[PDB]
């Protein structure tokens, strides 16, 4: 009656401007306002940069020395090539624990100098790494970084905050453990800790126990009294000058036993070549860094890009990344990508532009030039509750999202058994288990979809679902059915089964009929279903074929026009010379009731 | 106008008849039409299973005697389990070449007697097997058989009917090629072949030719002309018979130098136990091949059973090929799953009920007991092209779905990739390379999804695509917007850049604003975006946040009951005190052209 019938249809400084982006704001600074936060930024993050670039390179198996070329390297390569303004990539803690992880492997495998074999291989990884970095960027793909969720990332980074706090526990005891490391990591490290126990000093626990007394609570009024404190307090660098001039003016290395950090060299070596022949045995943590580094970056890149107003890019934020593993990579430096925590207390003060960052650069130079003598004689204690208390974001995470169930119900899952599967294992097969869990639970969640007879909605032309709605009216019958997933071939058997349990059932009611009623119309309303596979056509040959046996028909109801392309294009299934098929759901209605 | 508003819901014997199904059809036989058919096709599948079993059993490296076990007791022993009626559990290629895998690995890595230590691998590894399907069926779970598709299965198939025949080479020239066992199989047998290829026999070659030349245009014939000629006519036991008496009447193994299985004893040894120790090695192909011979034997009965007009069930089905790995495994035997020609030729003629497989066993024990001084001095190539033109079907597949493009277009590269995957690598990385591959694509198949403009229907109250219809009035803006995909983190991205695409972008046009107009209402049909996660509804409420800015509102159209929930009990996103969210798109229209 009346049936609504529509009609088909037929069927080149434009790119220096790009890669060099110093020569795009430099000519105008408009220095009234554009000097001076921006300049006490940088000595502000400088000074708070200091102490925790030596913290890492020390995690990382090497000297505190390599560290500040790392550092250095990095924040003087993104002035000369990032499109971003806040974002002061240095150094990232899981970075330097996958670094000292195959570093770690490599030298106990095919060594048997060690500082200098220490460095081979890490500069070796992150020139590959760049490399893997610049032809993704030369491919122009980025389809990658897609795949990594948010739910995800913060949960590898808290299992891979509970790896560093259990591998700095060597530090805060002061004891000789032996290089335990593969898939059981955390387990195997504390119960050889907790065997060898008996053998700590009385030094390496009084001071880390002291500087944790005065390091906790000065962070934790650090982090919420910033108001009558407009800069955050630089308490880490006064707890290390006051740990080093006891332990010089004191003698803590003749009276006791204590480690005590290495020599430290002038600086600026001449470069060095990366060794080629270790190539192909470490071109699978390359795939391991690269990625994270990439999908970390592009991230804190975009989240701090439309917050103050202004676009940047994709085809060179990569870039940027690419070549700062690709020239720090001549110059005995490991991989780096952005900051968490050095970039929000970046722009909580000044940051007006970038130059910041050069700065950043400029303060560590004074560091690497004239502070050679001094940083001798401080402990190997202090750098391990240095970088133990800077961990309060990533276990300060469990108090949101076990409470923060109530929202997703699936993504807690995602992120519990990623952060149990990256502290327990490793952070490579922890974040792979990840990445493959959250691609299969979404077709998990195709699975057993909902399913609802409908009803009208008195007196205008909604259907909307009798299961979870109260009095709709209902015609006696001309029973509906709703269905809300993809229907391709997981779940032919939950549609099949679902719609003969809430309308009655065919083959049942076939073999009692040839042993020897109601509902005279189905109207199957398929508008959530966007896409079917061959199953999806052939289960829908299958119901029609079996429900005109009884007597009763079956009608699709408003397809979009792919599936209505995919239904006469697929295999013949219900449209040579008939009707069978309508566009909405109230037309199949008012067809049905003139039976 | 007229807020159409409804309201919100609140909130012992049965087993033995199960397990033994010989109980419950052999009271009742009714003998006057149901025994002649079935006891003909008992014979008829009889005859063409003699030749069958000898060259699978000569496929996995063992003698043929041990086939004659396999089938009799598998055909025994699905007569006191199983519920199905056309089935005929015999032996499957591709299980005897996964048998043959596994027990040419382990046979070359431990053992360097041969024909013992050739059995028992394979016994052990079919007893445990049969362990995994029996705690399967104890767990009653069967939800891993529907992860595999029928567009994938039907290019693993043929993948090993690849295998099969590069592997019977050998045998169709009568050459000595090592083990060639491992990734690149094909290849390197192929290669081993054309190097080793200067010493063919002259006997190995004449009669392999002269017995394809009476074989293949027989079948050629034979599958269809089945009118005039209604049973299948036995070619294959004829030209077994012809060449084994010439040569035994000729003298063809002083004369020349061919292949010829002697020995052959009586059968029915004593029985022995299979290998405890060989166990943790080898319950890894177990997994391999349980999965697949319960996914085909399942399929396989469930095709047929409603078919004839019966009922089947899934957790009795499970426990009759998990005891055929079982009973059969402590007397020298491997694995079995259903068959596919032999059930269509037994169900073609006759085959009223199940006893025929009593007989398709009853005919073995003659050949098993006094056909032991015969089938002496048969060639090893008689049986290679018998195991060869028996591979009709799996690749008359090729002409078939390269020109079924046209239904699904995307089912046709997982066949072809599932195909190439299990020719040239294996059989286990090939299924699960499948297997991965056809769950990547739906999530690939959600990435980039479709999205148009809406406009209305002409004096009705659809809503229909404009990109996909013709004329269609549009109102000046009030411009709609309809997405087609589930909306969760993959394709955040998309949603975003579609929108800002088809209507006015939000920051473009905030950024010329404060550098110093039409479509007053965007209204987002939501109604086939079936879930959505957290980064949903973050995207969905920063839509709202930025048009909101401009001077244009943002309303949904249609959700269902779940999004509804998931909004609201999400984060806090739109719902307070505000009606911001319809029931149906056309209302929307109404409510906001009174503006």
């Amino acid at each position: 009656q009346e049936k609504s019938d529509t009609n088909f249809k037929e069927f080149a400084k434009n790119m220096i401007l790009g890669f060099l982006p110093v020569l795009q704001w430099l000519p105008k600074y408009d220095l009234k306002k554009n000097i001076l936060g921006d300049v006490m930024s940088g000595l502000i993050v400088g000074i708070l940069l200091v102490p925790q670039s030596i913290a890492y390179s020390l995690l990382a198996g090497q000297e505190p020395v390599y560290g500040l070329y790392t550092s250095f390297f990095a924040s003087i390569i993104y002035f000369l090539l990032g499109t971003s303004r806040h974002i002061s990539v240095g150094i990232f803690g899981v970075l330097c624990l996958m670094i000292g992880e195959t570093v770690d492997r490599e030298l106990q495998k095919a060594g048997y100098d060690k500082s200098c074999y220490a460095i081979m291989v890490g500069s070796t990884v992150t020139f590959i790494a760049g490399v893997y970095q610049v032809a993704m960027g030369f491919f122009q793909v980025g389809f990658v970084s897609v795949y990594l969720s948010d739910a995800l990332l913060s949960g590898f980074v808290t299992g891979a905050s509970f790896t560093i706090l259990t591998s700095q526990a060597k530090y805060l005891l002061g004891l000789n453990l032996p290089r335990t490391n593969g898939v059981g990591s955390l387990i195997t490290t504390w119960i050889h800790v907790f065997r060898n126990i008996h053998k700590t000093n009385l030094c390496d626990l009084i001071t880390s126990l002291l500087c944790l007394l005065v390091l906790l609570p000065t962070k934790e009024l650090n982090e919420h009294f910033k108001s009558k404190l407009k800069a955050p307090i630089p308490i880490e660098l006064v707890v290390v000058v006051a740990a080093t001039l006891a332990s010089h003016f004191g003698k803590l290395h003749e009276n006791y036993n204590s480690s005590i950090a290495g020599h430290i060299p002038t600086g600026f070596m001449p470069p060095k070549v990366p060794e080629w022949n270790l190539i192909p045995s470490v071109a699978v943590d390359a795939i391991a860094i690269s990625i994270i580094g990439f999908a970390i970056t592009v991230s804190l890149s975009e989240m701090f890009a439309k917050k103050h107003g202004y676009t940047v890019k994709a085809n060179q934020e990569m870039y940027a990344i690419g070549f700062c593993n690709i020239i720090p990579s001549f110059f005995h430096c490991f991989t780096t990508s952005a900051a968490l925590a050095k970039t929000l207390v970046k722009e909580s003060t000044g940051c007006h532009t970038q130059l910041s960052g050069v700065v950043t650069a400029l303060v560590l130079l004074l560091v690497l030039l004239v502070i050679a003598p001094l940083f001798y004689s401080l402990q190997k204690s202090v750098l391990g509750v240095i970088t133990i208390v800077n961990l309060r974001g990533a276990l300060r995470k469990f108090r949101d999202l076990p409470k923060m169930w109530s929202i997703s119900r699936m993504d807690t899952v995602i992120w519990f058994v990623t952060m149990l599967s990256s502290a327990l294992l490793s952070t490579e097969i922890g974040l792979l288990v990840g990445v493959c869990f959250s691609i299969f639970c979404v077709i998990l969640r195709t699975q057993k979809p909902k399913s609802s007879l409908l009803g009208l909605v008195e007196e205008s032309e909604v259907f909307e679902s009798v299961s979870a709605y109260k009095n709709l009216q209902i015609k006696p019958g001309i029973k509906i059915f709703r269905f809300v997933a993809p229907l391709y071939y997981i779940n032919k058997e939950c549609f099949k089964s679902a719609l003969y349990k809430q309308t009655v059932n065919p083959i049942l009611i076939k073999v009692a009929w040839k042993k020897a009623l109601e509902l005279h119309t189905i109207v199957i309303d398929c508008s959530a279903i966007q896409f079917l596979d061959t199953a999806g056509i052939h289960t829908l040959k299958e119901v029609r074929r079996d429900y005109e046996a009884i007597g009763i028909q079956v009608l699709l109801a408003q397809c979009n026009p792919t599936v209505r392309d995919s239904l006469t294009n697929g295999e013949y299934c219900k449209k040579e010379e008939e009707n069978l098929l309508f566009y909405s759901v109230y037309e199949a209605m008012a067809f049905a009731e003139v039976s």
